[PDB]
């Protein structure tokens, strides 16, 4: 039906922000999703400036694989970057979204993901690409899928503010108000 209320676990997930931040914002997203591209460019930076920078919010991203083989490739790459060079993760993440074209045909390839690793992280392109071929990080993508299913994710992006499901990811008023209400409660 709809995404389930409740606090998703961010254990093992990429995180940005202070450990002790009182509000956790989680995005369930897909690198091939055009609405996730919009969230990344239009909404995410506002949450950063307003909340993450000042230690109010810690942010996490969980992979959802709604757009076929390219979604899976992208997710495997994302997992590897978090594990091997987490300090660079959010730079790689933002560039993969910036790379998403405004066309519907498959665009995700190992060469593409290898080039991003080279520009944004300390990870070797050939290493990343070898791991994509072997699907070295498949267990982490499956863990993400398990979590997606547990929360009954129906569309991407789905944003959680603590245990609250945001109705419209593109409505910064809703997001900001919900963050602020959770801060109060805290």
């Amino acid at each position: 039906n709809d995404a389930v209320s409740g606090q998703p676990s961010i254990k093992g997930q990429p995180v940005l922000g202070k450990d002790d931040a009182p509000v956790t914002v989680v995005e369930f997203g897909d690198y091939k999703c055009p609405s996730c591209k919009v969230f990344n460019s239009d909404i995410f930076p506002k949450i950063q400036k307003d909340f993450i920078d000042k230690g109010d919010v810690k942010f996490s991203f969980v992979n959802v694989m709604f757009h076929g083989k390219g979604s899976r490739l992208a997710a495997l790459a994302s997992e590897e970057v978090w594990k091997e060079d987490p300090d660079s993760f959010w730079d790689f993440h933002e560039k993969l979204f910036e790379k998403q074209p405004d066309t519907e045909q498959e665009w995700v390839t190992p060469g593409l993901l290898g080039d991003l690793a080279k520009s944004t992280t300390k990870i070797k392109p050939e290493t990343l690409k070898e791991n994509l071929d072997k699907e070295t990080f498949a267990s982490q993508v499956e863990k993400d899928s398990d979590l997606n299913q547990k929360m009954n994710i129906q569309a991407t992006p789905t944003i959680y503010v603590n245990d609250k499901v945001i109705k419209n990811f593109a409505d910064y008023d809703e997001i900001k108000e919900t963050i602020e209400k959770e801060l109060k409660g805290k």
